[PDB]
C-alpha cells in the first residue's frame, strides 16, 4: 500500500527523515515511526493548494513543528524553519509531506519527493 512508498522510497532513501501520505482530506493514508499529521493539519495543507493565503503570512504547522511557507503553489508547498524543512507536493489523488533536518541539503530531498510524485501522477494516483 503506501506504507511501501514512505518505508521504502521516502524515508529509505535517507533523503527526508519524516513523511506521510496523506489523502485529499488531509488524512493520513501511511506515516513514518512517530510521525503524526493530526487531520487538522493535513486538511489546512491540504486547502492550501487551493488557496495559499491563510498559510503565507503565519506559516503552517506539521506534527508538532511551525513551518514558514517558502513557496506555495498548485502542486508543491516548501516551507521551513532555520535549517529544517518540509517538501509537500500533491498527486492526482494524494498529498506526499516530506520533512528533512539540518543534516540534509534541501534541494536532495526536494529531488526525492517532487520525483516520487511525478512517479505516481504517471501511475494515476
Amino acid at each position: 500500500s503506501w506504507q511501501t512508498y514512505v518505508d521504502t522510497n521516502l524515508v529509505g532513501t535517507g533523503a527526508v527523515t519524516q513523511a506521510a501520505i496523506l489523502g485529499l482530506d488531509g488524512n493520513t493514508w501511511a506515516t513514518s515511526a512517530g510521525f503524526a499529521v493530526t487531520p487538522a493539519q493535513g486538511q489546512t495543507l491540504a486547502s492550501a493548494f487551493n488557496n495559499a493565503d491563510p498559510i503565507r503570512a503565519s506559516g503552517f504547522d506539521l506534527a508538532g513543528v511551525h513551518y514558514v511557507t517558502l513557496r506555495a503553489d498548485d502542486r508543491s508547498i516548501y516551507g521551513k524553519k532555520g535549517s529544517a524543512g518540509v517538501i509537500t507536493v500533491k498527486t492526482s489523488k494524494s498529498i506526499l509531506v516530506g520533512v528533512y533536518n539540518e543534516k540534509i541539503q534541501p534541494g536532495t530531498a526536494a529531488n526525492v519527493v517532487e520525483k516520487l510524485a511525478d512517479y505516481l501522477i504517471g501511475q494515476g494516483f
